[PDB]
């Protein structure tokens, strides 16, 4: 381990063999300690090597390679770390190893060897403007392949190569950490590849991502009675069809109902299936006077119209067909839908199926915005590129007995469906438990892109398949907690911690410490609970703050 050795990585006559021929290095850098700043941790003296592998040529014309970043500590515990991607990829990080959970450290600052990639496609070169932008890359079919699983692969193979090669022996264990994207890729690697991690942390996991179109043209055409205004395309905003205090009044009827259902009366809901078979918004009272949420006569800003509320409860019921077949499944109410704290309303619940309110035109993640786009070029086949203008109206059009059924076709070239290549949905992790293997999954309650429900869903059929699941796999579901972050909960933790007490030192994680980002939302400077592996809530023990873990315990739910 020296800078000679960081730089006789970069091609020369030396010996460093990568296992696929068609790597390429373009730095091989030595990098000085970098000491710590307010916002990151201490990063040690490591060699950068950045390259890329399988440069090619799309059927679109378009160039693709796999483009890859790895760091490697002078100082090394041994042990190899991965990051997983978020949206579409396309872009490469700068490889410090995030680990989630609003983490001040990087995996490499607890000298971690770091690798990352691009998912096979560059978002400067692959932006085609007639295919949609950055995903534009679902024109090629092997591109689509490179998302799916073969990039992650290939990097994980050439990462070790290389660390092997620097330091001159194997990674003890290989870790790998990732939230929506990255929560896909991270169960992807637990089936397709059990042997390439031993510990994997997969949040917010998208591992049914193709079907997320489906549930986001569901979501327009059910919000759209309720939208008011016309866009430049004649299109109904659909941003207009619940203002911010609108969305406040939601939460805070959820809150009247469910927040007592735990034991505790403190703004969060942490018995989520009770509060399932309990709320109803049209029958449900706004807290703040009594009288129902449902408005009788005329709307005011202390009521709901009842077109606004059919609107929400169909969309929350997720999508189906005129066979009543479920295409995707049905969402959870919880309060972090909405917040309010100091000025700034919650954005975080309500940027996927609506957007902005102040806008005149629609920009709701699954509306118009990249959700969308992806799924007509990346999980329909045969892709359907458009003009951007175009994408509101194919939501609105979008017709679930034709349709869903293109994430299951093939066509041409296409040799694969996307549920074949990116999707995640088996529960054959026997060769990655019985070698090793530990998984911990997170998902927040209010999470809008995906249904924490159906993590949750996939996670029974896992207990089902395999006795004795939570000896290597845990799901940890956080109330009021966004996609990946925000929202009135505890969405901070140290999840890399566990994770490498569980694999090595055989430690399960019984809880797992969290805080809020955001205490304001309680009105509190600050405020830590555990999360509970699942089906376990958290307990108020009945004395002292209910802002700290050690009044709390993690039990059946009551
Ligand atoms: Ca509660």
């Amino acid at each position: 381990a020296s800078r000679a050795a960081c730089e006789a990585l970069k091609d020369g006559n030396g010996d460093m063999v990568w296992p696929n021929a068609a790597t390429v290095v373009e730095v091989a850098a030595w990098r000085d300690a970098a000491p710590a700043t307010a916002s990151a941790a201490a990063l040690p003296e490591h060699c950068e090597v950045s390259g890329a592998i399988a440069k090619r040529t799309g059927i679109d014309g378009y160039p693709y390679e796999i483009k890859f970043r790895l760091r490697m500590p002078a100082e090394w515990n041994g042990r190899f770390f991965m990051e997983g991607g978020s949206g579409t990829n396309g872009s490469l990080s700068a490889a410090t190893g995030s680990i989630g959970g609003g983490q001040i450290a990087s995996a490499l600052s607890r000298n971690f060897a770091v690798i990352a990639t691009d998912g096979g496609h560059d978002n400067a070169v692959n932006d085609n403007p007639d295919a949609l932008g950055t995903v534009a890359f679902g024109l090629d079919p092997q591109a689509r392949l490179d998302y799916g699983y073969n990039s992650y692969d290939q990097v994980t193979q050439a990462g070790k190569a290389a660390v092997a090669r620097f330091y001159g022996r194997a990674a003890d264990k290989s870790y790998f950490i990732g939230c929506s994207e990255g929560g896909r890729e991270g169960m992807m690697l637990s089936q397709r590849f059990p042997s390439h991690y031993d510990g994997i942390v997969a949040g917010a996991p998208g591992f049914q991502l193709p079907k997320a179109g489906i549930s986001g043209a569901w979501t327009t055409q059910s919000l759209a009675p309720a939208a008011v205004g016309l866009d430049a395309q004649g299109v109904p905003l659909i941003n207009k069809s619940f203002s911010d205090a609108d969305l406040h009044l939601l939460s805070q009827a959820i809150l009247g109902t469910c927040d007592a259902l735990d034991g505790l009366a403190d703004g969060i809901v942490d018995n989520y299936r009770a509060c399932q078979a309990a709320f109803d918004p049209a029958t449900a009272a706004n807290p703040a006077n009594g009288q129902a949420l449902q408005c009788v006569g005329a709307k005011t800003a202390d009521c709901l119209s009842p077109v606004q509320v059919t609107a929400i409860k169909r969309a929350m019921a997720g999508p189906v067909n005129s066979a009543g077949t479920p295409l995707y499944n049905r969402w959870a109410w919880d309060a972090g839908m909405s917040g309010l704290s100091g000025t700034t309303y919650n954005q975080g619940w309500r940027s996927w199926w609506l957007g902005s309110f102040n806008s005149s035109a629609n920009n709701a993640q699954r509306v118009s915005g990249f959700s969308a786009r992806s799924w007509l070029v990346d999980f329909a086949t045969p892709p359907e590129p458009m003009p951007m203008t175009q994408v509101a109206a194919r939501m609105m059009k979008f017709d679930f007995d034709i349709d869903p059924l293109k994430i299951w076709a093939t066509s041409g070239q296409f040799t694969q469906s996307s549920m074949d290549w990116h999707g995640a949905t088996s529960t054959d992790l026997a060769a990655f438990r019985d070698r090793g293997g530990k998984m911990i999954l997170y998902h927040g309650m209010s999470d809008a892109a995906f249904s924490a429900l159906d993590t949750a869903d996939w996670y029974e059929r896992l207990g089902a398949a395999m006795p004795g699941a939570a000896g290597f796999a845990r799901l940890f579901l956080v109330p009021g907690m966004n996609h990946c972050s925000g929202g009135p909960g505890t969405d901070r933790f140290d999840m890399l911690t566990p994770l490498v007490a569980w694999v090595e030192r055989g430690e399960a994680p019984d809880q797992i410490s969290a805080w809020s980002g955001t205490p304001g939302y309680f009105g509190v400077a600050a405020r830590t609970r555990p999360l509970c592996p699942y089906p376990q809530i958290a307990r108020y023990k009945g004395s002292g703050d209910i802002n700290t873990e050690a009044n709390f315990a993690c039990a059946a739910p009551p």
